[PDB]
């Protein structure tokens, strides 16, 4: 065992294991693990980054130090060296002499423990060789009889993998499991490593540098559990401080630096990590009601919500607003949402939920159950979040969705996240959610029956109501009623089609100028209160559009020239000539 | 014991993958008894997977032991357990152990839990 395990014992007395760091009902239950008759062989079970193999070391520390049971108290721990093991691969030979020399060493020594790290190697596998496969074969009697004791350490999508696949581990092992340490636990950590970082990079950081890693670590680096993101904000300071300032050489390290490379591991602007772009949230609503008409109090409504997500007045584990638009068609409820995204400068994901009318939605959204081709996708709707975590997300027509998304949906308003079929999730904390609906749009065309008529609309809402059940409409932020278009609108709404229309003609090298009356009179002419805004564009196609394309195909705007229109008292289009 | 883990490859790929197939015709011989090990839902896909073995062994139903019996493996071995850890058990401990666990261990039968 000399060259194939290493005496953590040795390396706490010599200095190669430092203290560990709080953890002490993890060094617990390690320890009344150990002690039983059956099933006396510790996991730590985790995810990278949170001590697994700290703790394994920090055990040793305790049994060396004297900080445990007089029973465990100079017990002697070894790690493990797989490597060295399986360097024997020529073969065995010496491969299996020296594992059962091993095992022959710690049978004779009943104080022995083995460590082993990565143990997913051997656990479920020992294909790195095969000679795992046999030497498992050989410890198990050994953990059974109390002979050798094992402490493991995996993760926990290995530990199903590897101990929930064997009933002979099942019946030998005890997963504990490992959390990440606490914001305080973490500082402590980094400052106790410390010294290695700042003699690495000829750096010193400053308390504070050690305490904004952290916790901006914790604010913007979503990817990694604490010990490990909140080292490599340290580290990668330390790499910046001693790269960047070549012709200044600042020394000390402070959180402005911490700022700086937060920013850039958490793919956010270097502004935002910080400073907030109140300008642009300010904004939204006069930008908004510049390019949609007539919704006012829709626009507000949206805006004020992200406003009060943005200032923090909410959950943090939930996405930044979800809202249902529904209204009459033709009214923008698509348009506004499209405007949003560009407002806030977010890319907008979009999905067309008529896409997803079958039962076979789920192994596109999400991914395909394993087994199945498709399983390799993290899910259209995942995979779109995690690269695009700052998102503007639309479900068009949620309405043709088939049911199942609804699922999906609820748990997304509930945790703001979303896990794949492999063991990645997407993180909606940062999109917002806006689902359009056109249940309300179900209108009549009669009038009531007598000489003078009156109003017999229908209350809005009630096909909403009856559609969407409660779970999904008792978390939704809002529903945003969308009205129909005014005549004042429609004068608005005519502007800005004609602007496209010259965009067209600039093109072309012609210039058109539309009168005042020739607008009015468009104006009357498209007004149609049921069909919002749609007959607007079909009204300028049939009236400008149509003997301008005449003109630029056969004759006088060939190449370029002047457009203009003129209203008749007879209320014809009176076309310029050109 | 585990014949609902041969079924991949014998003891291991690379092992006898048709460890079961030169089974077959010796229980179907008689020539060596054999006495399986599944589970519950083991054997409804590996005995029922081929009729070569379904056809040959017999199902018996295990189930577990109750409070009193529970009670009986626990003091079976408490002598054991006592020498084992130095303590002695009383009688009431040892019924709590099983009355108690039957309350708040749920999901693992009751025979393993009383005793961890
Ligand atoms: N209130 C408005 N002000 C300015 N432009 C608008 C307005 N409403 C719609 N538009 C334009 O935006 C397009 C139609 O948009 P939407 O009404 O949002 O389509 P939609 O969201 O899919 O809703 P429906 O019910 O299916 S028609 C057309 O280009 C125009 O009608
Ligand atoms: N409270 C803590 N104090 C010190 N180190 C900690 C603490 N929590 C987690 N760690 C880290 O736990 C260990 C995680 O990595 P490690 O155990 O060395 O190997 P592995 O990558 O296989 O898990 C590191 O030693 C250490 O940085």
């Amino acid at each position: 065992m000399e060259n194939f395990t290493t005496n953590l014992n040795q390396l706490a007395r010599v200095g190669g294991i430092d203290p560990l760091i709080g953890r002490e009902k993890e060094l617990e239950r390690a320890i009344q693990v150990l002690c039983r008759r059956r099933k006396n062989n510790p996991l730590l079970v985790g995810e990278s980054g949170v001590g697994k193999t700290a703790i394994a070391e920090g055990l040793a520390w305790r049994i060396v130090q004297g900080d445990v049971p007089e029973v465990m108290a100079d017990c002697t721990i070894y790690s493990l060296d797989i490597g060295s093991l399986l360097a024997g691969t020529k073969y065995r030979g010496d491969f299996e002499k020296r594992f059962k020399a091993l095992l022959k060493q710690l049978e004779q020594d009943t104080n022995s423990i083995l460590f082993i790290d990565e143990i997913h190697t051997i656990i479920g596998a020992g294909a790195a060789s095969g000679g795992q496969v046999d030497a498992a074969n050989l410890i198990k009697p050994l953990l059974s009889s109390g002979k050798i004791r094992v402490i493991g350490s995996t993760t926990y999508q290995e530990f199903s993998n590897i101990f929930e696949k064997d009933r002979a581990l099942a019946r030998r092992f005890q997963k504990i499991d490992i959390t990440e340490p606490s914001i305080e636990e973490t500082v402590q950590i980094i400052n106790g490593l410390k010294p290695k970082y700042e003699a690495h990079h000829d750096v010193r950081y400053t308390a504070k540098a050690v305490r904004a890693a952290v916790e901006l670590a914790v604010k913007y680096i979503n990817d990694r559990h604490l010990p490990d993101k909140a080292i490599d904000v340290i580290d990668e300071a330390g790499a910046r401080a001693r790269l960047m300032p070549v012709s200044k050489r600042k020394k000390t390290v402070n959180v402005a630096d911490i700022e700086s490379v937060v920013a850039r591991i958490a793919r956010i602007p270097e502004k935002s990590v910080s400073q907030s772009d109140r300008d642009t949230l300010k904004n939204l609503g006069d930008r908004l009601k510049m390019l949609v008409f007539g919704q006012d109090k829709a626009i507000e409504a949206l805006t004020e919500a992200i406003k009060m997500a943005r200032a923090g007045l909410g959950h943090e584990h939930k996405p930044v607003g979800s809202f249902l638009f529904a209204g009459p068609t033709g009214v923008g409820k698509t348009e506004v949402t499209v405007q949003l995204s560009k407002a806030l400068g977010i890319e907008l994901l979009r999905f067309d939920m008529s896409e997803y009318m079958e039962r076979h939605t789920v192994s596109r959204l999400i991914g395909a159950p394993p087994g199945y081709v498709g399983f390799d996708q993290g899910g259209l709707l995942t995979d779109a979040v995690i690269k695009h975590p700052h998102a503007v997300l639309l479900l068009d027509e949620i309405e043709k969705a088939h049911p199942d998304v609804f699922n999906i949906l609820l748990q997304v308003m509930d945790n703001g996240t979303l896990t794949d079929n492999n063991g990645r999730k997407a993180d909606f904390r940062n999109v917002v959610l806006v689902m359009t609906t056109n249940a309300g749009v179900r209108e009549t065309e009669r009038k009531s029956i007598g000489l003078i008529h009156q109003d017999n609309s229908t209350d809005a809402m009630e096909e909403i109501k009856k559609i969407f059940t409660p779970e999904f409409r008792n978390r939704l932020d809002n529903i945003i009623w969308f009205d129909h278009l005014s005549t004042d609108v429609i004068h608005q709404v005519v502007d800005k089609f004609i602007v496209e229309l010259q965009v067209q003609l600039d093109q072309k090298g012609v210039s058109l100028e539309v009168s005042q009356e020739a607008r009015n009179w468009l104006a009357e002419k498209g007004y149609d209160r049921a069909m919002g805004a749609r007959p607007m564009a079909r009204v300028i196609q049939d009236n400008l559009k149509k003997p301008l394309a005449n003109e630029l195909l056969f004759g006088s705007l060939v190449d370029g020239g002047q457009v203009t229109v003129a209203l008749d008292k007879e209320k014809n289009e009176l076309t310029y000539g050109f």
